[PDB]
């Protein structure tokens, strides 16, 4: 595949539809305002509109290597707050994917340049729950940490000045931890599903002991 | 509308379905080489990158932010680059505009919207250093040349990064792309400012800025 | 001078106020809720209390490589929302300095690595400027992009988030651009000092008037 | 206003010099390239250079809230590269002081606003020691927070990749964790102090080991 390769199938899909729908374009120029926020990671095994049946112009998506949020990157803090307190999305989806090449980058530690100071705060996690990933058989450790990093990262998200301000002024705003894996790509929900600061915190503290069984 | 248990259930359905189908399908994701482009688009996501492009999934390394921007010193873009470029050795770089960016008009009618303004401020940058150009046009033909400077500009960016520049000193072959897509028909326009090395990078730069003018 | 020396150092200097002025601890002791804010270099070839004769307490101090306030780095602008909303500072100064490693570095571009990245938004001003630049003789052309440097980022303070909320409530808030020299000690003040919305602009814009001439 | 009351405070100082000691700004002028990198708390009860006795030029300082190294703060890390890897600095010291406004307002959380984002990394902190600071006395709790918050910047600073590489490379760097009072100026050495990797982890262990008791 070349840049001219791509070009071309653009410009074909762009005549199919004409051909089919040529209202489809004017359609999404007023599709309202996103209700979704989509964080996953740069990999994109799956994009997220296959695996949820989700049409272009009701996802708004956001994607850094293994789908973090960190407490001090303004960038994907910036897309939450314009989703959060511009578009008004009611949801906000973390996804990771078993087998994702940063979290096992981050664990192997390998000399891979500028990325490694980005993959500190998954290991940060590896080493948080040292005790729990203890109790696992060591082939189930990369994909639990998966896990466990996507909870953290709704912790996070929903201890963010964004999010604790919303819930306070009474907006209606749902964090979800989701993970898929290519084996079949079948969505997983590991209950970490919060609409408040409460929940966030029972539900965090539940999904990990939950994971010591 | 739409709820959390129509994509989950749309989950469920696609991924029996695909075994029904191509059950190989998801083992084809697990052969798929390291992706051979990064996408680097708006959270708008109007049209995704895969169906624009016609990439299937394992071809991309995607990276969203408000307006596509690639701010020297924001080490989440800037660490996704890396890993592309350093680790998993991309070929090309594509930055990604769309014409009607809620961004970009958020940049130049300049609301109170909150944490979201700071993170536009580059794009104001934008606006003032072509503030001739934009003059000499007719108002109509302002809010879509912006969103080409924007992108143009990120090149520029990406291009005088350590990451691209340490790159092509050491020879590796990356290439950098600035196109832009409208909602009205989804036809990717080439902003011609394709870079291969340091020199090709200021040369279509300065090819660019001119015929623009 | 060592480690061990700076540790006994410090020993000598604490009884001897112990001996001497053992009220030096009691103004410590008390609020001493800072009035100034200092942004300077992390050269700090003349710290600021010595330039300045403030008193330990009366000055909330940020520095990094060449005195920057760029839009998205969450760095400097936390410090400068603790210090406008928290502390409730009525100056805050933006000082830099003849000199500067800096602001040598970025225009001589040396491959330096990471800190290279962060030196591309001195470039900008660089390029911004070339006119100005131009005009002038040679040898003062480092001193003014030092010049021009600490009043774009003056500029760039006022467009924040921060200080457009604090002036649009009415707070007491004063920005101030300086630069000293290694030669003789002396602030020169830039004359960019801003209060309002209106005053930033203005004041920026003559700002660079003058050095035209 | 005291702008012009530091005005000529500064212009005195400097004839004062001039006149008495011309030397002083010759020292200055002297090219010397600072051997201690500072990486301190913003509030700056105490300059570096009078708990140390360190005269002008030697120390190379950067400050933010409550002295954090975070992994992906560009602004501290591009201070660490550039002394590391260009001034070559010999020592770096973080230092934190007990009392620290910071500190206290992360335990507290009270709504701050965008500075709270900046302090979930001391809440880190705070709960993961939960149980260390649980066996402690109330009253001895924001103290120890205070230590181990510098212990654990040491530790982000040595996992960093421009310490792990300069380590690498079999260059000379130290990094210590210290704290003084504003009872008496007096810096206790935290015992954290790293040469390479192996004493980083040790160092670290064993300070959190010794708080135990
Ligand atoms: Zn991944
Ligand atoms: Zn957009
Ligand atoms: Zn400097
Ligand atoms: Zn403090």
């Amino acid at each position: 595949k070349d840049i001219d390769t791509l070009i071309s199938n653009n410009a074909l899909w762009s005549k199919m539809l004409v051909e089919e729908d040529p209202g489809f374009f004017e359609k999404l120029a007023q599709a309202q305002k996103p209700r979704f926020l989509w964080i996953g990671c740069s990999d994109s095994r799956v994009p997220a509109e296959r695996l949820t049946g989700l049409e272009p112009g009701e996802l708004f998506v956001h994607r850094n290597v293994a789908n973090l949020v960190i407490h001090t990157d303004l960038n994907c803090l910036s897309v939450v707050q314009y989703a959060v307190d511009v578009l008004e999305v009611e949801h906000i989806i973390i996804c990771g994917h078993y087998g994702c090449g940063g979290v096992q980058a981050a664990v192997e530690n390998p000399e891979l340049g500028l990325i490694n100071n980005w993959l500190l705060h998954i290991r940060d996690i590896w080493f948080k729950h040292s005790s729990l990933l203890g109790e696992m058989p060591q082939e189930r450790r990369l994909d639990t940490l998966c896990e466990l990093n996507v909870m953290e990262q709704v912790y996070n998200l929903g201890h963010s000045t964004i999010m604790q301000s919303a819930w306070k002024r009474g907006q209606k705003v749902t964090i979800h931890g989701w993970a898929y894996g290519i084996h079949d790509g079948l969505l997983r929900d590991l209950d970490v599903t919060a609409t408040n600061r409460e929940t966030l915190e029972q539900r965090y503290r539940h999904g990990i002991s939950n994971l010591k069984l």
